[PDB]
């Protein structure tokens, strides 16, 4: 077992939820849905953006065909350190800390540029950052940022 996605019929999909397009993890973002056929048989337009990427995609597809939607999972962080990659020109290499007391150094900072700035600005400023980590389909990113309390 290495399977990423579950089955889901097409007209089962709302405003909000997952879905793989060209097999990428997608947030339906806007749904349209033609009226019937000649059998109570529908066509359902979905428009996704990439979770991970934040690229349109566009996908049709009849009621009763069974798309994948991704597995999502959710983690939460705290940033111990900010460290410049040795090429200036490329991501900063994070240092995360787990509510487990374990760390991980694998991860960067995320393709978002203002994303990165808002990071980098908050550790800074020395309030604790609470970086949220998306995974789906292999690829791990930091998709939100908050502070505690």
């Amino acid at each position: 077992n290495a399977s990423k996605t579950y089955p889901m019929a097409a007209g089962a999909l709302k405003k909000g939820g997952y879905v793989c397009i060209n097999g990428r993890p997608c947030k339906v973002i806007d749904l349209s849905v033609s009226k019937t056929g000649k059998h109570g048989h529908a066509k359902v337009s979905i428009v996704a953006t990439d979770i991970f990427t934040g690229n349109r995609l566009e996908d049709q597809a009849p009621s009763t065909h069974n798309v994948e939607v991704p597995f999502v999972k959710t983690f939460t962080y705290s940033v111990l350190d900010i460290q410049p990659n040795e090429d200036p020109s490329l991501p900063s290499h994070l240092s995360l800390m787990d509510d487990e007391g374990e760390s991980r150094e694998d991860l960067d900072m995320p393709p978002d540029a203002a994303l990165a700035t808002q990071i980098k600005e908050q550790f800074d400023s020395g309030k604790e950052v609470l970086v949220v980590v998306v995974s789906a389909m292999g690829t791990e990113q930091v998709l939100q940022t908050k502070n505690a309390a």
